[PDB]
């Protein structure tokens, strides 16, 4: 039951916490713990209010619950779920969990399953618009991934002006024209796949303010190829990055390809438990994938 909430019913706890600072706050409403995401500019408010119905229909195991929305001030009220942002699991403070290729592929598959649900909704698709590890949450000992924030429709001017911190994942057609489409979420997904496999921050070698990243990828820069990555994976990855959005897979294609490939990645249900000690080397290890692949096909 998605509701139209009165802001008076909200008691805000702290502005500092796990979510996007200055957009997302942890608060309480009714008796429940919630996350309040304020919708900032007028362009974003217009696009957000129009799609409240679709949001009220969202229900999926890889998306946090959405309790409702407020219309003054415009904001989305969602479930505050316990866990760690995928960003901090990957790149956070130095005592970090160890994870395997199976986990990497399982997280990306789950991401695609939630986004495919979004894209397939009828009559009108819901486009996520801002897929990135800060907006994904790991729960159940790091084995289940959930989308915990939704993107907004930002005007062209704003990309170089109000760093929302999405530059490394932003499709070039979003930078130049704010052409949010299914293919923009697919581009972000391809970047995230590179990021979890290498455990590296995309476009980290580009200093300057955030917008230098968006100019780099708009000029065609991409993350480096990954040493010894399975060619089915590399093909999916680089097709996702394409400048031409039509040359990019759909989210349903991605779900099916990745579901297939999970047969070569057993053990994704093992909880995270241990700490851990040109082209780029992968963080994860594909040796088991190659062995299992040959068991299926020979050399």
């Amino acid at each position: 039951n998605f509701e139209e909430i009165d802001y008076k019913e909200i008691e805000v706890e702290e502005v500092v916490g796990r979510g996007a600072f200055g957009v997302v706050c942890k608060a309480k409403w009714r008796a429940k713990d919630v996350a309040i995401k304020q919708i900032e500019s007028e362009s974003e408010r217009k696009a957000f209010i129009v799609e409240l119905r679709q949001l009220s229909r969202v229900n999926h195991p890889n998306i946090v619950k959405l309790y409702g929305a407020c219309l003054n001030p415009v904001c989305l009220v969602m479930e505050y779920a316990e866990g760690g942002s995928l960003y901090n699991v990957l790149h956070g403070a130095e005592p970090l969990p160890y994870y395997t290729a199976a986990h990497a592929m399982s997280w990306c598959l789950q991401c695609s399953q939630g986004v495919a649900y979004l894209h397939s909704m009828q009559p009108k698709a819901l486009i996520h618009r801002d897929l990135k590890p800060p907006n994904l949450l790991l729960v159940a000992g790091g084995t289940v991934l959930k989308i915990c924030d939704f993107g907004t429709a930002c005007d062209i001017q704003t990309h170089m002006t109000n760093n929302k911190g999405s530059a490394a994942w932003m499709a070039p057609e979003v930078f130049e024209g704010s052409n949010y489409s299914e293919k923009c979420d697919v581009f972000s997904w391809g970047i995230i796949l590179w990021e979890v496999i290498t455990r590296r921050k995309p476009f980290d070698e580009i200093g300057g303010p955030a917008f230098r990243i968006m100019w780099a990828v708009h000029n065609g820069t991409r993350p480096p190829l990954i040493k010894n990555l399975p060619k089915p994976i590399e093909s999916l990855m680089t097709r996702c990055w394409s400048k031409d959005p039509s040359q990019r897979p759909s989210m349903e294609e991605i779900v099916k390809i990745m579901t297939h490939l999970m047969r070569y990645f057993p053990g994704a249900d093992e909880p995270l438990q241990y700490p851990c000690q040109g082209r780029v080397e992968p963080y994860v290890d594909f040796a088991e994938f190659y062995r299992l692949w040959s068991v299926d096909h020979g050399e």
